[PDB]
């Protein structure tokens, strides 16, 4: 078998992307942020506590004649943004692009943290890191990646993710014509639950590629880019009046700017950021002060390949008994 959807940005700066996914039987369909830094397949649901409820569609166990409580199981999670949810699990038929798996965990969230409530578009999370961080106790759930795989044609999915537009997540195929090139392939090592793999370096601008190990996730659920403090300031020194600014919480940059292309390694290949992938525009609604893409990593504890890294790539997450990356230029 094999599943193709389209994902979407939330907004005009790509700060997300939501993926359409059928839960239950009749299908409720729920658009999901696909997170590839988690391993919980969560919903806003009918029992979620109604004041963190703002826009959301939510998906109604009770209207499924496929649901069923998982009983006694419980799920609580945190993510690196600070945001949190929690809640009970029901198994139910979920469905994405096409490809089906019966009998996965859908975590219902009773209570969900304010930048969730605050965010209409999403309705949930599913993630597709590995199932050894999945939340719920006392019987922790396979991801819908890891209950899918064994059905797929190939055990794989992959990430291409637009800029300022659509793109798609593929299960079980790689889609020959979604890239250009070959696609270069690099180890992953899974101690940590994530698609965690080291670039061979970096280049900003037209400069000269510098040969580093830079240990880092890739991270669907990550807007930015967090690399090495080294790194971000060997970036930021080549814009204008860019500076990191502890009031904002980050590199800002004039506007008025025109940015650099940022290039990182894999293996001996190298995917180039555009300059344009890097702006996140103006910090407060008419600000002439623009919000850098590329972060520091430090604080965090790891480097985070976020959407403005993959999304100039098509990305391989390859699920084979010993996983690997892949990345490709389109
Ligand atoms: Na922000």
């Amino acid at each position: 078998s094999t599943g193709s959807a389209t994902t979407t940005p939330i907004d005009s700066l790509d700060d997300a992307y939501i993926t359409p996914v059928q839960i239950g039987t009749p299908a409720q369909t729920l658009n999901l942020d696909f997170d590839t830094g988690s391993s919980d397949l969560w919903v806003f649901s009918s029992e979620t506590t109604a004041s963190e409820v703002d826009g959301q569609t939510i998906y109604t166990p009770s209207k499924s004649t496929t649901a069923k409580l998982l009983s006694g199981a419980t799920w609580s999670i945190s993510y690196g943004d600070g945001s949190s949810s929690s809640g009970d699990v029901y198994t139910d038929t979920v469905s994405v692009g096409g490809l089906t798996v019966t009998g996965q965990a859908v975590e219902s969230a009773k209570k969900v943290s304010s930048s969730f409530t605050e965010d209409s578009t999403i309705d949930g999370l599913l993630g597709l890191a590995f199932s050894t961080l999945n939340t719920v106790s006392p019987t922790q759930q396979k991801t819908f990646f890891d209950n899918a795989k064994a059905s797929l044609d190939s055990p794989v999915f992959t990430a291409d993710l637009g800029y300022h537009a659509p793109g798609t997540y593929n299960f079980g195929f790689i889609d020959t014509t979604a890239y250009t090139g070959s696609i270069t392939y690099t180890a992953v090592s899974t101690k940590q639950g994530f698609w965690e793999w080291t670039s061979t370096g970096y280049a900003v601008g037209s400069g000269t590629f510098k040969s580093t190990s830079i240990d880092g996730i890739a991270d669907t659920g990550t807007t930015l880019l967090y690399l090495p403090a080294t790194v971000v300031s060997a970036y930021w020194a080549q814009v204008s009046g860019a500076k990191s600014s502890s009031s904002v919480g980050g590199y800002v940059f004039p506007c008025s700017a025109t940015l650099p292309s940022f290039t990182f390694g894999v293996g001996s290949a190298r995917i180039v950021i555009p300059g344009d992938y890097i702006d996140f525009g103006p910090i407060s609604t008419g600000s002439s002060s623009c919000f850098g893409g590329i972060q520091s990593s430090a604080g965090i504890g790891i480097n985070i390949f976020g959407d403005v890294a993959l999304k100039a790539a098509f990305v391989v997450f390859n699920g084979a008994t010993t996983p690997t990356l892949g990345f490709a230029s389109k």
